[PDB]
C-alpha cells in the first residue's frame, strides 16, 4: 500500500503537488494532483533520474531510463521508464493531473522514490518529431518546475 | 556504492546541501556538506519520516522511527533511526556537516531515500531533558530548513 508525494517548484510561476499511490508491488501507480502557472496546452511530464536539486531542475539529469531505451509515450514499448507523456493546462493555466502507469513503480528497481518529477516548457512529441531530440526528450524543452519524489503518509 | 543528496530550504535564511555516501549495504552512511544562515551553536539535525513538503517542513512528520523507540542521540541504544544528533555552526552561521552513522542506510529497511532532512532551531538534548518533548524531538525546536533526500549521481 505505497504512497508518495512530490511538490513542484521552479524559478518561474509554475508549481503544483503530485500524489502517488500503488496498492501493491505488481499494481499500476496512480498519480493525481494539480499544477498551476502553466501556459495553456499540453506539457511534457517525466520522471527524471536523480533527486538532485543542487542546480535547479538541471541536476535531475535525463528521463529515468534504467533500460537504455529511446523516448516514447507511456503507451509505447520503446519508452524510458519515466515517460509519462503529457499533462494538459486549460486557459486557466491550471492542470488537473490524473495518470495511471504500469511501468513506473514506488518499489523495487523501477522505483521512482527519490527521483524527480519535472513538468516541461513544451508538449512532449512522444518520440515522433523526426529528430534526435525527439528520441531523447520528446522536444518538450525547458524544465519549468520539479520536486523530489518522497514517501508520503 | 550508493549516493544521495539533500537541498535544504526553509522559510527563513537557512539553506544548505547535504551529500550522503554509503559504499556498501553493510556500511555506514557518510554525511557531508554545509548549512548556512544558522545561529552560532548546535542545532538538532534529524531524518524525518516523510518526504512531504506540501506544508513546509511540518508535513515531514516525526523523526523516522520504524522500531517505535524513544528519542536519543546517534550514540544511544534507544534512538529513532533518524537521530543524527547535532550540527555546529560557527560565528559564521556556517555549519560544516560531517557525520558518520551505522543505523541509517541508503537502502533496505532503514533507507532514508525519499524522506526528509531537517535542521532545527535549537540544540537537540538527545532525549535526556526529562520531559515529554525530549523523548520525542529532543527539544530541538522549530524546523528552519529541510529537503527530500534524493538519489544522486
Ligand atoms: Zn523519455
Ligand atoms: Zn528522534
Amino acid at each position: 500500500a505505497m504512497k508518495a508525494v512530490c511538490v513542484l517548484k521552479g524559478d518561474g510561476p509554475v508549481q503544483g503537488t503530485i500524489h502517488f499511490e500503488q496498492k501493491a508491488s505488481g499494481e499500476p501507480v496512480v498519480l493525481s494532483g494539480q499544477i498551476t502557472g502553466l501556459t495553456e496546452g499540453q506539457h511534457g511530464f517525466h520522471v527524471h533520474q536523480y533527486g538532485d536539486n543542487t542546480q535547479g531542475c538541471t541536476s535531475a539529469g535525463p528521463h529515468f531510463n534504467p533500460h537504455s531505451k529511446k523516448h516514447g509515450g507511456p503507451a509505447d514499448e520503446e519508452r524510458h521508464v519515466g515517460d509519462l507523456g503529457n499533462v494538459t493546462a486549460g486557459k486557466d493555466g491550471v492542470a488537473n493531473v490524473s495518470i495511471e502507469d504500469r511501468v513506473i513503480s514506488l518499489s523495487g528497481e523501477h522505483s521512482i522514490i527519490g527521483r524527480t518529477m519535472v513538468v516541461h516548457e513544451k508538449q512532449d512529441d512522444l518520440g515522433k518529431g523526426g529528430n534526435e531530440e525527439s528520441t531523447k526528450t520528446g522536444n518538450a524543452g525547458s524544465r519549468l518546475a520539479c520536486g523530489v519524489i518522497g514517501i508520503a503518509q
